[PDB]
């Protein structure tokens, strides 16, 4: 233990080649601090009376919980103080946040400060999702800098407040998992260069929406339960927190689905701070992420609170579902 491979060392070491201003390390160091603070609050939320609602609703019409506010505040303050950012997009804010000139750095950060709100009060896994872009424009920073396609991401990932707290970080050459050591408050590298299985045996979707599903999703699910070739049926898992279901998809393989449906043309999940970050992790792990008709990372957003269908995970599973959409087109 006298040689600790922390997230900071990792993001410093591997990136010494391309030099750079080093504000990405500043950025990620800052975000780790917010994530530790959120993790600590979550782990004692009931004793600190942090369960319940804040008394408000956000642009996508969610009921804001107390932990939403706390986590939102923590993430915004640390990112600003990092001197690495210029434009911030949060699920909890109607408009992009523009950093004050004095603290401006070159990155644009889209994040969900707390994901899995329906699972807060029952103590199921929740998390934090983020995607990071380089501001391209030369003009004054604005909400427009956030409206980039996911393929432009330079870094993305999530923190998972599960049985242990994990920071999953994807960058151009790959995905790596860091676990929070609660004793020293450091994120330690525990899974290097993570890759997803080509084919899994778990499917993950809320089948409560069966009555609204399109024929392709309907057929796909029926095929998981009754395989035509006599293989064993897939097992089902749906934690109900995107970070938990996506992380399982990553480390066990399989598919996660939040598709469009008869009442929700664009699905539910948010493109900027939910879908794109997870699509990027998946793609860097050798996985795929599709709306059913097009790659999530290639969508050019027009609304920072825009929704998108998303189907992701093991390439052979996701490809199987795409063939069914193509067959139905
Ligand atoms: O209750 P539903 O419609 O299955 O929504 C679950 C999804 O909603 C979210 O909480 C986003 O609001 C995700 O974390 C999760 O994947
Ligand atoms: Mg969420
Ligand atoms: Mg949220
Ligand atoms: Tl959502």
């Amino acid at each position: 233990d006298t040689n600790i491979v922390t997230l900071t060392r990792f993001v410093m070491e591997e990136g010494r080649k391309a030099r750079g201003t080093g504000e990405m390390t500043q950025l990620l160091n800052s975000l780790c601090t917010a994530v530790k603070a959120i993790s600590t609050a979550v782990r004692k939320a009931g004793i600190a009376h942090l369960y319940g609602i804040a008394g408000s609703t956000n642009v996508t019409g969610d009921q804001v919980k107390k932990l939403d506010v706390l986590s939102n505040d923590l993430v915004i303050n640390v990112l600003k103080s990092s001197f690495a950012t210029c434009v911030l997009v949060s699920e909890e804010d109607k408009n992009a946040i523009i950093v004050e000139p004095e603290k401006r750095g070159k990155y644009v950060v889209c994040f969900d400060p707390l994901d899995g709100s329906s699972n807060i009060d029952c103590l199921v896994s929740i998390g934090t999702i983020f995607g990071i872009y380089r501001k391209n424009s030369t003009d004054e920073p604005s909400e427009k800098d956030a409206l980039q396609p996911g393929r432009n991401l330079v870094a993305a990932g999530y923190a998972l407040y599960g049985s242990a707290t994990m920071l999953v970080l994807a960058m151009v050459n790959g995905v790596n998992c860091f676990m929070l050591d609660p004793a020293i408050g450091e994120f330690i590298l525990v899974d290097r260069d993570v890759k997803i299985k080509k084919k899994g045996s778990i499917y993950s979707i809320n089948e409560g929406y069966a009555k609204e599903f399109d024929p392709a999703i309907t057929e796909y699910i029926q095929r998981k339960k009754f395989p035509p070739d006599n293989s064993a049926p897939y097992g089902a898992r749906y934690v109900g927190s995107m970070v938990a279901d996506v992380h399982r998809t990553l480390v066990y393989g399989g598919i996660f689905m939040y598709p469009a449906n008869k009442k929700s043309p664009k699905g539910k999940l948010r493109l900027l701070y939910e879908c794109n970050p997870m699509a990027y992790v998946m793609e860097k792990a050798g996985g795929l992420a599709t709306t059913g008709k097009e790659a999530v990372l290639d969508i050019v957003p027009t609304d920072i609170h825009q929704r998108a269908p998303i189907i992701l995970g093991s390439p052979e599973d996701v490809t199987e579902l795409l063939e069914i959409y193509q067959k139905h087109a």
